[PDB]
């Protein structure tokens, strides 16, 4: 392989961590779990895998035992025709710690995992001890609001969230060619590119290289519209709630967040983009302790 | 494989075409001329060349001295670094013109190349004796209200206007794969897709499929912030200025015609999405012998 496997970058790391798979309702699921102490889900997004959460793993395993998983469509997971939108991806979670013998987690999720987390807390409250979103709030109306272009100096255009809605083009242009994609991403976000080096990046790249991985990852985006409806049916969530807003996106996210539950709190990652598990590990990592307990 | 050269290609059709070139203001630019009578400039858009009026130019070389350009960074034209606002590419087909002893030319545009049109009649009305608008109205504010989601029941994503603007990006995604780009759009407008043959599909995709060449093509729409502030500045056009729309189009390009000139007559291209020199060749010729007379 072009780069190390899930088992090698596992076990790699710091806290004995361990690279698993779990067949629930026939989906594959990937995952790599470590550490002693309440359950702790981290859901990671796109166009990353779990290994986006390798700073902060660590530290989280010595207060908790460390879940972090590939969704269906990512990484090591299968990646089936369809049920992409949020509230199954969260099904899919729900029976995964269920099956691990979990009655209930603590869940934290980023980019497309943290929609996932929000409908998981969400859908299966009763298995939900708390919930932290990371960056980026659940779909509702307001996607229909997301503008082509940007007038000069106001702010960076949502490209792909249009790109990723087409059939076949993308893997077309995408497959093998992720890294480039990769680099864009970093390119507008990283304070300092070092944050990301150059193997971590070709490791995203070769989980989302193959047609089919650039198809999955699509298609992620394509349920926005069915996302939304869902959306309109949640109920408040009563359980604890934590937002952490990078730069760009925390107004938006707290806002959200305080409409959508009764009992938010708010972290601001004040050096961060998007990327929070990467541009500011410790003060992710830190405010997930903090809130979890 | 290869495809015919634009001398192979321009002798290849009834009514005596010559392959040209013209240097002016240090950028050369390729020409396709033939026919008698007043001058009629005609001006391709984007990912495509002179040749998408191939199913036109024999008819209307029996009433006129055809001038099919490509545009600067376009096909066999040169793709200087900068110079691709509207304005400044009017100015280069202004130069041409004159250049070739014609103190008013009839001008007809289509997509980017409309854009073009209608900046040449904005800044040099003296040298437009009518102008043709094909589908595509020149940038204005209203670009920027353009959306990125459409709900399940409408249109086509406006992908491209997103895509387009990016640095690096997309000349690293596209280069040598620029087939699959134009299979994706004629798949999402014509009606039969023999309406647009392999080898004209190839043609174009040898034109752009180089690195510098997607680059170029992208200046184009990278211009926009630029093309909206000229906009501003534009008096009404009052020499006759015809617009064909195609279905879907034809509203939005007949308000703001109407709204921008004070002489204004409307064609519908009812079977077209939006190539209308290709999907509808014989309503564009007709439509544009009436109007020039
Ligand atoms: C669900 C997702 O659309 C995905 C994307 O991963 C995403 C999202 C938000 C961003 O603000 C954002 C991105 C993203 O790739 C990106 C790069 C650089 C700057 C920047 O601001 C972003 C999202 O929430
Ligand atoms: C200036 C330009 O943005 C360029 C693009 O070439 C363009 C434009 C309009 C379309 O409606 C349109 C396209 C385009 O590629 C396309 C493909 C399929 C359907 C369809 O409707 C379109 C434009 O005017
Ligand atoms: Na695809």
């Amino acid at each position: 392989g072009p780069v190390p496997s899930d088992r090698e970058l596992a076990r790699s790391l710091p806290g004995g961590f361990r690279s698993r798979h779990a067949r629930v309702g026939g989906v594959r699921l990937h995952y790599v779990s470590g550490g002693h102490g309440e359950p702790l889900l981290l859901v990671p997004g796109w166009p990353q895998t779990w290994w986006a959460y390798r700073k902060v793993m660590p530290q989280l395993a010595r207060r908790y035992h460390v879940i972090a998983v590939d969704l269906r469509g990512m990484g090591g997971s299968d990646k089936p025709a369809g049920g992409y939108d949020k509230k199954t991806m969260a099904a899919d979670l729900h029976a995964l710690v269920r099956g691990l013998g979990h009655r209930q987690v603590n869940v934290a999720g980023h980019d497309i995992g943290s929609m996932v987390a929000f409908a998981f807390a969400a859908n299966h409250p009763e298995a939900t001890r708390k919930v932290a979103l990371l960056d980026t709030p659940h779909p509702d109306q307001s996607e229909y609001e997301m503008r082509i272009l940007c007038r000069p100096g106001t702010g960076t255009t949502l490209w792909w969230w249009a790109f990723n809605q087409l059939q076949a083009l993308p893997e077309q242009l995408m497959h093998g060619r992720m890294r480039h994609v990769i680099d864009w991403l970093y390119a507008n976000s990283l304070a300092d590119q070092s944050l990301v080096g150059d193997l971590d990046r070709d490791i995203y790249a070769n989980a989302y290289n193959s047609p089919q991985a650039v198809r999955a990852g699509t298609r992620w985006f394509q349920a926005c519209h069915q996302d939304i409806t869902d959306q309109a049916g949640y109920g408040k969530l009563t359980m604890p709630v934590l937002g952490i807003g990078g730069n760009f996106t925390f107004e938006d996210l707290r806002n959200k967040l305080t409409a959508q539950a009764t009992d938010v709190h708010m972290v601001r990652a004040s050096k961060s983009v998007h990327y929070l598990p990467e541009e500011e590990p410790d003060v992710v990592a830190g405010a997930l302790l903090d809130f979890f307990g």
